[PDB]
């Protein structure tokens, strides 16, 4: 169990970027129409692979962990491409999204561990052309904020994740 999961759930938790540290895997395939690799917690929670880093490891070192405790991802097959702007919530919540390559047929033979339900891989051009939902909340100190939603497929990627969706996707 992993407080990020808790903190993900809470559809009043806002999220943004620009003291718990977590990371989550964005990988992408090596191709014409990228795909990104997300996951369907055992409606289920949307996200990432990922979690909170343990003492003593770096971003990229739970990232790849994660992805390979939940699917199966071998970080081998993964070429890191740096990682974009972390994004965080008020409470107390740091998540660094660790960029990587794989080849698509990497995705093939990825294998479900019991915390996940299944493996979606929504194609950047799809998640471009989805009629992208964008609202906006004010923090305590006055700080506008903006929330999206990519409804893709008849699911709903919301919060934290569709917040680095949207940081990928721009």
């Amino acid at each position: 169990h992993d407080p990020l999961d808790d903190i993900q759930a809470d559809p009043w938790a806002l999220w943004l970027s620009g003291y718990r540290r977590a990371a989550v895997l964005v990988a992408l395939t090596r191709e014409a129409d990228p795909r990104v690799l997300l996951t369907v917690r055992s409606k289920g929670q949307i996200a990432f692979p990922g979690g909170s880093l343990d003492a003593g490891e770096t971003p990229t070192q739970a990232a790849l962990r994660e992805a390979q405790e939940e699917v199966a991802l071998d970080p081998a097959a993964v070429t890191l491409l740096g990682e974009l702007d972390d994004v965080f919530t008020p409470v107390g919540f740091h998540v660094t999204p660790v960029l990587g390559r794989i080849a698509p047929e990497a995705l093939d033979t990825l294998r479900v561990t019991p915390e996940v339900a299944q493996i979606i891989t929504p194609t950047l051009a799809e998640l471009r052309a989805v009629p992208l939902v964008r609202e906006r909340r004010t923090l305590p100190d006055g700080t506008e904020v903006p929330l999206y939603r990519y409804p893709w497929r008849g699911l709903d990627i919301w919060g934290m994740t569709a917040r680095v969706l949207h940081d990928l996707l721009e």
